[PDB]
């Protein structure tokens, strides 16, 4: 049946977060074997035990290049081949540019971009070897439009898209796809503040985690074998590309 | 269970060949009741899929026939939930040599019949608080392409039209979204990183995605399904 | 000097309107011979008389295909060949889609999209033979973003970008570029909702568009084709 | 004369390479006081000696965070306020993704992106205080289209646009614009060619004019954009 993912192996980073949890759940529901990454192991084994079978758990700190490298090799080995890498984990250090410290720029780049670079590198050669794979990168509406307060975040998320494009071209012949999803504003750790944003969402409501989760399922499906290099916007029409 | 359209009523224009037919098949496979538009007897496709099918011939060049088309499908299906604007033509050739007819014609089908048909179905979808409009544009609407000044206009305008309508009817839970097929000769293969032509099923799948309840929060967008030929 | 336009011949459509006159003045001041299109010929003469030397007057109703063809021909012959075409005139028939008329769609389509086609068709061949030319199309922010109550306008301004892209690819080799400019909002509940979305917090003036025309029309922009220049206060960032 | 820059103070990074030089020339021919950054000092003093006066020379190693900051401080002080910053210098560490080392990523991001962060952070506040500024970032078509062999570069160049959009939104009301130019541009040099409608390579002056346009008073209503100068290779 359509969009089936039975037997497919997925690794989802930031899998205890709002979106990562939701994505993990959806992959599982479609029959995937799901590896869940997180910073805290306790929160992870908790999502595990709740989903039942076909779950692996991989704690690691994404700041830490060497743990990211290990995260890759672990997943690939325990899972017996990762078919689906979802790069969802990502941090913020918001503030005005003219007050923005090196440490706030660095941390965001090294997490949102370079840990994506190293994890993806651990898993792409294997995927290519197998002639099958999906690399799905959670960017943000903000990487396309820009946003005040987030010079670092927007850079990291626009860059994520252009990394995605370059890789996609390079590995398309080997039946491995790479695509981005761009969430608008989604219910999470987050009234005037809120009203200003809602006035630009034509659909006049916030997003939910299922909205991103289902876009992941779509892109990871066989049926999406011919989509690579693209950015799928999920945002109630907040920005229309 | 995921991406289930059982009981939802969909109209696909240009359902007789190529993408329309593949789109219609996937809609059918997912439970939808599928109204089949085409220019010519179509009765064959109807007979292949059997149950949950309607047949609506019309000439899309005839604004009157497009109005009736929409009034008829709305009426006989008990309300269209999914409109797929698929049908479209080309009158290719260099800009210098391009007839007023070749311009007029392409715009009349690819743009204005879409204006008209959609206008027929939008209010009813609004009043039901539910609706999908999915428009098949083209890679060439975004990239431009020689020999196709008229086509590219129509396809580019199709996107533009969709965004604006997307903003108006969002609060009534009707989405509107484009799908940009790629190519669907080794000059063409050269520029496709995936080194294959697309097939109908690749576009039909994207239709189902966008048409699904799970895409309620997607609107105003263009989904490129193109082997990586142009990356936006 | 740079961005010098002396010796060049321009036709500007809707030259009497806000963007058109600004566009005309800036081309003129940069040395160009400008042909002013409009519908109300008496408004053309007023502009001419103010501007003096290096001016032609070409009244024409752009809703009239025949007149659009004749307009091209007359500008081509009388000006001694047109070097720069600025497709600027364009109408609105605003309103909610579900209320929109057959005539409300077709009239925007035929002015904003097909008269551009015919006019441009009239002058490209000449520019191709001379192996030098500039087609410059005034699109709009909303053609890229979309905007409610403007499904017809948005279709026409997105299509015009698509129009330009295809044409740009055809004639690039014969040194005629074709580009679009996308103005944002240009010169009290409606107003300041718009203003709330412009980070620069001011409206745009005709001179902001006029400068982008001069930039694209210049020899210095020979390697620019098929593009869209946004001049919008940072309202939309492409 | 339209697009006059007389008295405006500009700082150009990578001013010895092809693009940087043409940019420097065009700013200086349009009346601007131009400070020339470059890795190699010999070529700077050469180019500085060639153009009249209204030239300052500041060598710096952009891989060195502290030298980046010192470049900014020195250009702000020695020219008594920079008006126009052209972030042009960038590097490549090309190679297939699957063989790309930690350093080939790291070196590409530190220069093309994070040294741009620093430099720009050194000068924007001063610009905002003076109610006037131009930030002009040289990105690349590849940042938009993507390109095999250039995963690191594509990331940095894409990142560069995103950063520009964000900073542009923050400071627009202060009359400082921030914009990107995207240039396009063995003999499978002929494969690139066929894909260019204009059937021609980019030269420096094509990019140099786009900079003068964006640096002008006339481009004051333009902020947060990417100007493609690529002969139709990609049409956005």
């Amino acid at each position: 049946s359509m969009f089936d993912l039975t037997g497919r192996k997925a690794l989802v980073t930031g899998a205890t977060g709002g979106l990562g949890e939701a994505i993990a759940r959806a992959l599982h529901a479609q029959g995937a074997i799901v590896g869940l990454h997180g910073t805290r192991e306790e929160k992870l084994k908790e999502l595990a035990a709740e989903l039942g079978e076909r779950i692996f758990v991989f704690p690691a700190n994404l700041s830490d290049r060497e743990a990211v490298k290990a995260l890759g090799q672990k997943a690939e080995e325990e899972m017996g081949g990762v078919d689906i890498l979802v790069n969802n984990a990502g941090i913020t250090r918001d503030g005005l540019f003219v007050r923005m410290s090196d440490e706030d720029w660095d941390a965001v780049l090294t997490v949102n971009l370079t840990s994506v670079f190293n994890l993806t590198r651990e898993l792409t050669h294997p995927m290519m070897r197998r002639r099958n794979g999906r690399i799905i990168n959670i960017t943000s509406i903000v990487g396309v439009t820009g946003n005040p307060g987030q010079a670092n975040y927007c850079a990291s998320k626009a860059g994520l898209i252009g990394f995605s494009k370059s890789l996609a071209q390079e590995i398309a012949s080997r039946n491995v796809t790479v695509n981005c999803i761009a969430p608008g504003f989604i219910e999470s750790a987050m009234e005037k503040q809120k009203d200003a944003i809602m006035g630009n969402i034509p659909m006049k409501r916030m997003g939910v985690g299922a909205d991103i989760a289902a876009a992941v399922v779509y892109l990871a499906s066989d049926e999406a074998a011919y989509v690579t290099g693209q950015t799928l916007h999920v945002n109630g029409g907040m920005a229309m590309i």
